[PDB]
């Protein structure tokens, strides 16, 4: 028995490793926490393969897609444990009447400002152009945040009416997509204008923004509670407040519930549930993670009634209420990827705001059709890379269809040692398919 | 079924498999390796489905025409006889088992169809096909029939089709041209029209098969039949006093039967290849081995020089050799599989009346020239969205996993709605299909 944990690199993974080493002292079970990049994308590729984690930590929005593929184990908490966490966090990890993860903490973006460079932060977005010009004369800048991840750009886009999927009477409408309406265009136009008027740089990312704010070079940034730890060390005199309003409407950040899912085929399910229920989601467990990087508003009632007395957590909750909970439907991946493309292309000038958001809408409504419209041209006649050629040969053998002579000539000419190892990998792929189903 | 330390042999049911079983018993006594002879139906079709799976034979006995297709898929082991053994067999039978400069089987016997006639009912067999309609009416007046043979396999219908120029693939400069198919020329139309006229004019019945034809001749109900040397054994016991001669001519041109060289191939993935080579070279392809098979059912003109020089003094073997020269050796190229399947449909449909002779052979010709492109033009409509039989959708899901391609939402929920183990056993067959692919690849 052993536990392998995956968590994002901006969260307190060292603190989590301490509760894991607490677990090991008590149980003798090894616990390993890793922070791979794009782990939310890697998980469906490694689930049920033995190459993945027993426990995956990410915002709740990605877990519905995992569940629809049958990759997440359904959790079975006791009523007593169920009541230890806030009902709002349990709903974030519910998908088709089943719980598919343990909710950990509520995270929401907030405005972080340098009190020495700006004692009175702007209440509206429109104050920032005039405010940037004034600080630029003093060798500073008004605002810097990560423009290349749509999580950070969305609060302004949704402010005046942008939305992902329309939500009417308890269900999401996967075909009513609102990334291309008037309010979305209004917010994204304003953001591009800031870049054209040299108030922001379109290439700015997370590290540049956070380094700039912690170096006292920018007055404001937009970030979540995890950022507070490094501002503390940097001794920047900072505050956390509500995001500026746009066209009088408040900014509407997408609210994330950090959640821990278990691989449906993991041999260590009961060890995973025990670690999550009895070690991490306790006062001491979450305090260990919180000390490394702040979790935000935790789902555990006892600890959150103490956390709620910090004005930074109060600001997070207030920004969180102005926003909305992220959907957990599988189409969210298409939503994020399309919106990431649109905001970067508009900010860099490769498309207009109207061209960028329309394409973003077409991706979303067309993505449920899958990554493949039709086998690559000439594949069933033997044209293509050998790995894809062996895949289609395996397919035709599975279906008892006689392959073309072009395929058979490719089948005869491929190297013995290379074709064998490729086809052994195919067997490892089917081995995973078997485990996913047997875990149902 | 395939196991190490034993040999499993597949041979057609009309051949002398009991005689072959006796040489296998002799092999077992000498070596301790048990030999098991089986005669499943459609074994020439079943072998490619079971090759390299352990459910097939170590040795397959069939005419050479099917072995080139087996070789193109890498299912046949390459043969490595010494030059000394090579000269024990006639050089031309080795040509029947040569494919892409490699030998892929052992030649056993040369088989050719011949005209078998009841000497008591007809002392002077016809020289031309056109004599038989007039010959039938006279025997029908006595309650008999002139000719009945297996119409359901084109092997028997082909000698009359090829007489006036029907051919499989043209032969240019020692090579076979896959794109010049001669199933639709005037002579092909001419020969099959004659055969349909016989059925219209109630000289033959389109439903006649091997079992019906052979029963009547052995019961003295028909004067003539068309069959190969394997058939002589049942006519001997029946005490019908018969003869074996040349097939009648049609439009002055001789009948050109496709000649088959009965051959033994070895599975490219067999653990008993050395045992197979040793059994084939040292026990069966000997005077004693082939005589044991020939006593059960006649092999025809064997490829082994020493034994055939005794066989050739039999007039029936002379007639078999004679018809063999009037015909041509079959190509062993993979498209022969398409050719035979195609002219089987054409001859059955024209004989049963479902199409005209000219349309039947034209469509027969198109299938032959289209077979290189494979059995699939494109995936069934809606397959990538989850619509289709359960096995093919899970196959395409496996394919998208192999290639790291995101599946559609229709595919994902079909994946969610499938029976838990109905999918698990479908996927285990997938696990073993790849296991077979691996053995085929590693067998080179
Ligand atoms: O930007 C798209 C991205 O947004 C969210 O990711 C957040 C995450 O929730 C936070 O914990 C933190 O790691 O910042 C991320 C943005 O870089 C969604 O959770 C994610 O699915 C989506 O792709
Ligand atoms: O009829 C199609 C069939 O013809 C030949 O098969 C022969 C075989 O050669 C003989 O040994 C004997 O078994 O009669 C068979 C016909 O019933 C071809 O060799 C074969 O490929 C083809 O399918």
């Amino acid at each position: 028995g052993k536990l392998v944990i995956w968590i994002n690199g901006d969260k307190g993974y060292n603190g989590l490793a301490e509760v894991g080493k607490k677990f090991e002292k008590d149980t003798g079970i090894k616990v390993t926490v890793e922070h791979p990049d794009k782990l939310e994308e890697k998980f469906p590729q490694v689930a049920a393969t033995g190459d993945g984690p027993d426990i995956i930590f990410w915002a709740h929005d990605r877990f519905g897609g995992y569940a629809q593929s049958g990759l997440l184990a359904e959790i079975t908490p006791d009523k007593a444990f169920q009541d230890k966490l806030y009902p709002f966090t349990w709903d974030a990890v519910r998908y088709n009447g089943k719980l598919i993860a343990y909710p950990i903490a509520v995270e929401a973006l907030s405005l972080i400002y340098n009190k020495d460079l700006l004692p009175n932060p702007p209440k509206t977005w429109e104050e920032i152009p005039a405010l940037d010009k004034e600080l630029k004369a003093k060798g500073k800048s008004a605002l810097m945040f990560n423009l290349q991840e749509p999580y950070f750009t969305w609060p302004l886009i949704a402010a005046d009416g942008g939305y992902a999927f329309k939500y009417e009477n308890g269900k999401y409408d996967i075909k009513d997509v609102g990334v291309d309406n008037a309010g979305a265009k209004a917010g994204l136009t304003f953001l591009v204008d800031l870049i054209k008027n040299k108030h922001m740089n379109a290439d700015t990312d997370y590290s540049i923004a956070e380094a700039a704010f912690n170096k006292g070079e920018t007055a404001m940034t937009i970030n979540g509670p995890w950022a507070w730890s490094n501002i503390d060390t940097s001794k920047v005199n900072y505050g956390v407040t509500v995001l500026p309003t746009f066209k009088g409407q408040p900014s509407k950040p997408f609210v994330g519930v950090l959640s821990a899912g278990i691989d449906a085929a993991s041999p260590n399910k009961e060890l995973a549930k025990e670690f999550l229920e009895n070690y991490l989601l306790t006062d001491e467990g979450l305090e260990a993670v919180n000390k490394d990087k702040p979790l935000g508003a935790v789902a555990l009632k006892s600890y959150e009634e103490e956390l709620a007395k910090d004005p930074r957590i109060a600001a997070t909750m207030e920004n969180a209420q102005k926003g909305e909970i992220m959907p957990n439907i599988p189409q969210m991946s298409a939503f994020w990827y399309a919106v990431r493309t649109a905001v970067i292309n508009a900010a860099s000038g490769r498309q207009t705001v109207d061209e960028a958001l329309k394409d973003a809408q077409t991706r979303i409504t067309v993505s449920p059709f899958g990554g493949l419209k039709r086998l690559p041209a000439g594949l069933l006649l033997g044209h293509g890379p050998i790995r894809m050629v062996l895949a289609i040969l395996a397919f035709l053998r599975f279906t008892a269809i006689k392959p073309s002579l072009g395929l058979i000539n490719r089948w005869g000419s491929v190297g013995k040692k290379e074709a064998m190892e490729i086809i052994k990998k195919f067997k490892k792929d089917l081995a995973a398919m078997l485990r996913i189903i047997n875990a149902r």
